[PDB]
């Protein structure tokens, strides 16, 4: 079967073939689309012929489908299964499974950067302070001093679910977030919880509105423990406005490292429930989402007092005015301070050029389009007018259920 | 069985029942989402009537008596008999209000039950037609305050012999190719400006041009007509800042009337059914005005605001968007033409929703189509999961009459 995707403002059309390796399911039905729904220990019996699939699309991948290495290595995978109730990877498969779980990634719009991936070996890993060390580790050579590189940290897979490997924070890098009694809150709504678990645990809140929070890592099933990360390897961008004066004094400043931690990682049957992962923002994640949703920072309002801007009827478009110049605020502070970054505009259009490519060399490229099509200016980004099919391939990022949720407390 | 839809923003949480009633197919399956895909006999209609008939009186309190299963033997002999059936008027409105009911796609929905329903049905040719397309424009633009309708011209009989607006709205402006190797005027126009010419418009051939109307009746070859000039009202736009904006020449109709679409009420199909309501603000703002295959004035506007254009993250694009979006709504407001900016528009949309769902179990609606192309994540519908599913009756997609027409 042969799908067609068309581009309303170019009127190209794409053949899609790869959603024909598509085995996971979507959520929807013949009768219910669930497009933009957010979230919507295996036996022997299945572990092998997930092994099997993963093992023959990397074959392939480096041509020698069918070869003697290749008929092995599958003997090989088949009897320590038999023998152990799981297998390990070599380092080439979890190097080539990581990068393709990111290349597969349909709410990515990254992804033309996707080959480029450092991947850690952290496997060897038994301890929290030990993972701890191989975090700072991640996060120094990914800053690499403003001109970020993309890497992930591999920590052992999952075995019998009870010994499982997690990193309790959702990235490696977020402020603190404290609910006050009269209801408001200080520094991220997004982590109060989190924030709230890591003072129980221990941690002494500096209670501001940018307190980087303290690791809080999970290692073989133990119980967590706190780690602060090194402050100087935090690196962190100021936001000031290029024309506007008054916006350094908003006092808003921004961590450079997106590091998603909260994910979980499938290859070839395998789970690894701690893979940290970094790249470079995009700027509307920050200027947009972090600042402006309102249930994040929420800076719209002051931002627009002091444009003084028209506030008595929204039809002014005076949020719409301040979204602008706050994400233009992100954008000149991060070029300004050599910190990478990319503008909406720049990342669509490069997405837009790496997705015909993947459908010319590889059949496809899955694609949530609610997840793509960036949170302001919609339409005057390319994505907008791009149609795109949504199927899951693996390897693959999923997401978990929040580890304090499940965990069994030691004590 | 029972699903829920979460607003990520304020965390309430809804159930969703009134999509176990679906019956039309979304175009996915559970290997694959297609949300993003713009389009994806007497036995096959007594069902479909019943199925009506039956909500019909279920609304109207009366399930299961008298009224209903007279109506609905009077229906069936009927259908067996003409092979085919007329709907009382009470069913044709209750059908139109219900079909903008179920439109998964328009963010304007919580309006739906103030619908003004115009039955055309004895109409038999073009010109009445005409006649009735012009009561309908008038009445709706209503000197600025405008006001919903649809007007339901004879339903289909054998295909052979239906009813048909070629244009896709009552009101558009024509589109013209010059040898510049560019276009002049509203570029999604330029085929059916044509195919309007092959019949004899007198094409002014300006930037502006309100197209004729090309009406078909009873499976007759289509007829031009010319709107009466003074029921087109239209709104110069003007920025309140940017005097030289006046300059660029821009002008948008007050009227957004669909009429391309296929009313589907109890089996029956409605092919020539326009129908208007008041546009959001965007719509023109950033679709119109700025999709780079429309009057893609995104530049220009660039330019008269000096803006450094020489690096994309400079947001000039995104500057301008503002403005242009900004002088919109502004003109409209000046000239008291009704008009919803996306910001009120999609308030109303998640309260309507709300209402929905409690009064009625759920609410079809389409993200990627809610969602304004603009500001997206700033309005509520952003944070708003929604179902999409197919309840009739509805307005579907037809082929362009052209592609379709044995002349
Ligand atoms: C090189 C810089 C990159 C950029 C600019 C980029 C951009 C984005 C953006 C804008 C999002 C959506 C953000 C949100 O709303 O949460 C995203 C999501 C995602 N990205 Fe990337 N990305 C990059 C690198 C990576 C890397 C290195 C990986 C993995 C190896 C990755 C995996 C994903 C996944 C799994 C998601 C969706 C997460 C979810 O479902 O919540 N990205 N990316
Ligand atoms: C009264 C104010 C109304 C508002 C603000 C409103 C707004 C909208 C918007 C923004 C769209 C998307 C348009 C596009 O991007 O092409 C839409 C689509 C639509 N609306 Fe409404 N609408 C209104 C009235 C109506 C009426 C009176 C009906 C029907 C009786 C209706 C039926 C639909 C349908 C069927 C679509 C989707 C058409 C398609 O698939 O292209 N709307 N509406
Ligand atoms: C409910 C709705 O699906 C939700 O707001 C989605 C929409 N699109 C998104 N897109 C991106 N990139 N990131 C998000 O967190 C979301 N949230
Ligand atoms: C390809 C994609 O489906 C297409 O660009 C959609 C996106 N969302 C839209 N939303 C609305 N309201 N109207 C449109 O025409 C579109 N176009
Ligand atoms: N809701 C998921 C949270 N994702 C957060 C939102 N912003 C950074 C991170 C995504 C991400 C991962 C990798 C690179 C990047 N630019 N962005
Ligand atoms: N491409 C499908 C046709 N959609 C066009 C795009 N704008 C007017 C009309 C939708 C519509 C119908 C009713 C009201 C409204 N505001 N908008
Ligand atoms: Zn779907």
């Amino acid at each position: 079967r042969f799908l067609k995707v068309k581009n309303w403002e170019t009127d190209v059309v794409l053949t899609d073939t790869l959603h024909l390796k598509s085995t996971l399911e979507t959520g929807c039905t013949e009768h219910i689309c669930m497009g933009s729904i957010v979230l919507p220990v295996r036996t022997k019996d299945q572990l092998f012929p997930l092994a099997k699939e993963f093992l023959d699309q990397y074959y392939s991948s480096i041509k020698r489908f069918g070869s003697k290495a290749h008929m092995d290595r599958l003997e090989e995978v088949n009897k320590e299964i038999e023998s152990t109730s799981t297998y390990q990877l070599k380092d080439t498969e979890l190097i080539y499974g990581a990068k393709h779980a990111w290349r597969n990634a349909s709410r990515c719009v990254g992804r033309i950067q996707w080959s480029k991936l450092q991947v850690f070996d952290a496997r060897d890993c038994t301890t929290a302070h030990g993972m701890f060390n191989y975090i700072c580790n991640h996060v120094k050579y990914a800053t690499n001093k403003g001109n970020l590189r993309s890497a992930i940290t591999i920590f052992p897979q999952r075995t019998d679910g009870k010994h499982d490997f997690r990193v309790w924070n959702s990235q490696l890098i977020r402020y603190a977030g404290y609910k006050q009694p009269d209801g408001s809150t200080l520094g991220d709504p997004a982590n109060v919880q989190f924030t709230e678990i890591c003072i129980q645990q221990g941690w002494k809140a500096p209670r501001g509105r940018f307190d980087v929070l303290p690791l809080l890592l999970q290692a073989n099933g133990n119980d967590p423990e706190l780690f602060q990360i090194p402050p100087e390897l935090v690196l962190e961008v100021p936001i000031r406005h290029p024309k506007f004066d008054w916006f350094k004094d908003l006092g808003l400043k921004w961590y450079g490292l997106p590091a998603v931690s909260n994910m979980l990682l499938e290859i070839g049957g395998l789970e690894f429930s701690a893979c940290p992962f970094s790249g470079w923002y995009m700027g509307t994640e920050i200027g947009v989402r972090n600042y402006c949703d309102n249930s994040r920072y929420n800076i719209l309002e002051e931002v627009a007092k002091k444009m003084d801007l028209d506030m008595r009827k929204t039809s002014s478009l005076w949020k719409d005015q301040a979204l602008v110049e706050i994400n233009i605020a992100v954008l000149y502070s991060f070029q300004s301070d050599k910190v990478t970054i990319v503008d909406h505009h720049s990342a669509t259009e490069s997405f837009i050029k790496h997705m015909e490519n993947e459908y010319r060399c590889r059949g496809g490229c899955p694609a949530d389009w609610v997840w793509i099509v960036p949170p302001m200016s919609g339409s005057i980004t390319p994505v907008f007018h791009q149609e795109m099919l949504n199927y899951r391939l693996t390897p693959s990022f999923e997401y978990q259920p929040d580890p304090w949720n499940t965990h069994v407390w030691k004590g």
